[PDB]
């Protein structure tokens, strides 16, 4: 009967507000957190009325129609919300699509900064409204954020606040678990935000191909009927949570997660683990599980999608289950491939089976496919032992640097703040990537490029600046990352003016964190190349390590304003001079 009643009896009181509150920081991110906790207490009082009495005026209502509803009740809307306010004259779904759509990926607010013993104080003060805090400031930094994982985060965010605060040293405890925790929401938002805008760029078939290259990877001993089941409902899942369905959401997560945790043995001896677990932690443990080792009955390959004389029969009969096999068969066997990489040989396959199978004799034509995908693995292969020898030759910061001139050249237009940002994020899968056994350093990177570029295409959808970027964004999913690798030096650029203060430097910059100085820095040599496009990475490498010198010996200084003042307008003229 009654949509509200149902999730709740299936969710529970905790998680049902809990979701709730997400689903609202996320849809309204500018509303204090107050107005934010009593709109949850309302709709959550509605669920227990009708929990109780489902014939109950209004209970019958869907989801959306009310959640939307409470939404359009909230105070100051068209003063907070100017757009928003349109939405609220629209019916369901039409309105939710309208919330949707005027959601911020890039609100900047303030930097959760961990006031350790000021926070243990809140904590204690009343641990639910502690919590509840931080679910909404998470989910209103990560409007698309995965909302069950977000749950969980705060799970452990508790235990963290629960396991430092009576301890004698707060900060010492808290502080790198705190950071820790930050570094798992920044990726685990950017794996989510790249699963919603597959589905809104590429759709539904998109996310599955995805889906099924990840998941036979990941269970190369589950048969493609059980591969196709769970990818048939993981795809819902995230469905749903990126429509901001997140009730639907946990709640077939819950039973994808049972459903999984009963068929372990046949699909992986990894589950195991995740299997003996509470709910929340079990579903996180499935969704990052460690890839099951390969079967020794794996099936040779060639029979059937290279010499059997039927396959254009087959692949004009049922077009995406015969590739769906295929690549849940090449991927099982390809642990050591980028998904996207998996993605790509699936379309030069489907690409030949349309070619050959329009022609004379095609048997003598698709009989060679396999062969097509040497090129296609060795360019990434290359990408990754080229950037890995560099980033283990030089580290982090230079690495970084370096991807910083070679984004700047590539799409000078975009804002410096995003230019590093990117710059930064790519440099860190350098970090991540480059340590890890040989055959593992294509996925990881590839992988975690795929979260970078699709932060910047997000971005670049609110503030659009490039036409290269446009293209490479919108062209194919799974032809991004390369598109994104051929981007040369847009040579319409015309250089920006040249502003001195950007290159400027004062004693200010001397009593900040060092990951806050390499920002500083970082953004002038996006300035430096903006202003002078053909100048080399060398050349730039040089300017900047001046740059570096002079802000370290002037913040050792006396007299630190005085060195800047004295020393800086010398070095910025004669810096532009080495650009040349
Ligand atoms: C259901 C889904 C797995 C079918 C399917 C199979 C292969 C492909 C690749 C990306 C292609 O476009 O050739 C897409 C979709
Ligand atoms: C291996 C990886 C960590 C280094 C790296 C960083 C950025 C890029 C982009 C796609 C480019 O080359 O344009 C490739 C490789």
């Amino acid at each position: 009967k009654s949509e509200i009643a149902h999730r709740f009896n299936d969710l529970g009181e905790k998680h049902f507000k809990g979701l709730v509150l997400v689903a609202f920081s996320q849809y309204l991110q500018q509303c204090p957190f107050e107005d934010h906790v009593k709109l949850v207490n309302e709709v959550t009082e509605f669920a227990k009325k009708c929990a109780a009495d489902e014939s109950a005026e209004n209970c019958d209502k869907s989801l959306h129609t009310l959640f939307g509803d409470k939404l359009c009740t909230v105070a100051t809307l068209r003063a907070t919300y100017g757009e928003l306010a349109d939405c609220c004259e629209k019916q369901e779904p039409e309105r939710n699509e309208c919330f949707l759509t005027h959601k911020d990926d890039h609100p900047n607010l303030p930097k959760l900064k961990p006031e350790p013993d000021a926070q243990c104080a809140a904590f204690q003060e009343d641990p639910d409204k502690f919590l509840g805090k931080y679910l909404y400031e998470v989910a209103r930094r990560h409007p698309y954020f995965y909302g069950p994982e977000l749950l969980f985060h705060a799970e452990e965010y508790k235990a963290d606040f629960t396991e430092c605060c009576p301890a004698d040293d707060k900060a010492g405890c808290l502080i790198p678990k705190l950071d820790a925790l930050k570094e798992r929401i920044l990726l685990s938002s950017a794996k989510e935000r790249l699963k919603c805008s597959s589905f809104q760029n590429f759709g539904e078939r998109a996310v599955k191909a995805w889906s099924v290259a990840r998941l036979s990877q990941k269970f190369p001993k589950a048969d493609f009927a059980e591969v196709s089941k769970i990818v048939t409902d993981l795809t819902k899942v995230h469905k749903e949570c990126c429509h901001g369905d997140l009730l639907e959401c946990a709640d077939d997560r819950a039973d994808l997660a049972k459903y999984i945790c009963e068929h372990q043995d046949s699909i992986s001896g990894k589950l195991k683990a995740c299997c003996d677990k509470p709910l929340l932690q079990k579903s996180h443990c499935i969704a990052e599980v460690k890839e099951d080792d390969l079967p020794s009955d794996l099936p040779a390959l060639a029979a059937d999608f290279a010499e059997d004389k039927e396959i254009c029969k087959h692949y004009k009969d049922a077009k995406d289950v015969f590739l769906g096999t295929f690549l849940y068969e090449y991927s099982r066997r390809h642990p050591d491939y980028s998904v996207s990489l998996l993605l790509r040989i699936a379309k030069t396959y489907e690409a030949t089976l349309e070619k050959c199978c329009a022609e004379a004799d095609p048997p003598a034509c698709y009989a060679t496919v396999f062969d097509q995908f040497t090129p296609l693995v060795e360019e990434p292969k290359s990408l990754v032992k080229k950037n890995c020898d560099l980033f283990e030759e030089v580290g982090e910061y230079d690495f970084q640097n370096a991807l910083i001139v070679r984004y700047t050249k590539k799409a000078p237009q975009v804002s410096t703040p995003t230019l590093v940002e990117i710059g930064r994020t790519l440099g860190k899968v350098g970090s991540r990537c480059c340590k890890l056994p040989e055959s593992e350093r294509l996925p990881c990177s590839e992988n975690h490029l795929a979260l970078a570029l699709n932060r910047l295409c997000v971005l670049h959808e609110k503030t659009p600046v490039s036409e290269k970027i446009t293209k490479c964004c919108t062209d194919s999913l799974a032809e991004r990352r390369p598109c994104f690798s051929a981007l040369e030096l847009d040579e319409g650029y015309v250089p920006k003016e040249f502003k001195a203060e950007t290159f400027t430097f004062h004693a200010d910059i001397c009593t900040l964190p060092e990951d806050e100085k390499q920002i500083k820095k970082q953004s002038a040599l996006a300035e430096l190349v903006k202003h002078k496009p053909k100048a080399t990475k060398e050349q730039l490498k040089t300017v900047l390590g001046n740059f570096s010198a002079f802000v370290a010996k002037c913040c050792g200084a006396e007299d630190k304003e005085a060195c800047f003042a004295e020393e800086g307008p010398k070095l910025v003229a004669s810096s532009q001079l080495a650009l040349a």
